[PDB]
DNA sequence: ACCTGTGACAAATTGCCCTCA
DNA sequence: TCTGAGGGCAATTTGTCACAG
DNA sequence: GACGGTAATT
DNA sequence: GTAATTACCG
């Protein structure tokens, strides 16, 4: 049974720009920083190449640009703002990472709070169904359900979904309906929403949500 | 003015392949 | 030989906007 | 490369 | 021969 992922809730919620692989990345960090401290973490590559079914080669590929393009990002909690490293990630053996997580971050890493096992994850692809998957696990039931209205502002952002989104058709077609599907098609979750609206504007999402 | 969807195009990401220390 | 660090790819998804309703 | 099984040194 | 201990190939 996979890593249980646990956060809290502040992070579930935070403001910040993150691809697939860096919250990959991101979750074994958290998951190291939890079992304990000083910040100072680790990746190997034959080990994240098997956990997400990866070659070597391409797992490696994943990692090195994951970890340069973390150079400038930033996280947001509501409003605050930190880096995520202090410091460029460095290689001291062949197939071995080091990396520098900001310390202060630590505390609002563990604290109230969201939980997910791992493999509920791995096979997503879009970063934002991600993002909407940690979302509805903050509300989730011991039982596995549960229901929740998120504000269509708050959500783009808290997810910083990009301009056209802005534009509620785009939102739904390229946004929306794709993170439900991928939810539905790749997680142990099943869900359904309905739109609530004011005047012509959409202004809430409601979700609902059960175990298989 | 506002709202909705679709059709097109561009830009980015995916799982691939190959090569060599 | 097994790893992994590079160099590429075509097919697919994501981001953007004109247009008709 | 790095490692590890193999042959080859002394 | 054995048994300790180094260079090379895949
Ligand atoms: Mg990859």
């Amino acid at each position: 049974n996979s890593p249980r992922i646990v956060q809290s809730n502040d992070l579930t919620e935070a403001a910040y720009s993150l691809s697939r692989d860096q919250k990959r990345m991101l979750y074994l960090f958290v998951d190291q920083i939890r079992k304990s401290h000083d910040g100072i973490c680790e990746i190997h590559v034959a080990k994240y190449a098997e956990i997400f079914g990866l070659t070597s080669a391409e797992a490696s590929k994943d990692i090195r640009q994951a970890l340069k393009s973390f150079a400038g990002k930033e996280v947001v909690f509501y409003y605050e703002s930190f880096p995520w490293f202090i410091k460029p990630a460095h290689s001291p053996s062949r197939g071995l990472y080091s990396v520098h997580i900001n310390p202060y971050l630590i505390p609002f890493f563990i604290g109230r709070f969201t939980q997910f096992r791992l493999s509920e994850t791995k096979e997503i692809t879009n970063p934002y169904a991600m993002r909407l998957y940690e979302s509805l696990c903050q509300y989730r039931k011991p039982d596995g359900s549960g229901i929740v209205s998120l504000k269509i502002d708050w959500i783009i952002e808290r997810y910083q979904l990009p301009q056209s989104y802005q534009r509620m058709p785009d939102f739904r077609r390229r946004f929306l309906q794709v993170c439900v599907n991928e939810i539905n098609s790749r997680t142990p979750m099943r869900l359904s929403y309905i739109e609530k609206k004011k005047g012509r504007q959409t202004t809430h999402i409601v979700f609902s949500f059960r175990d298989i």
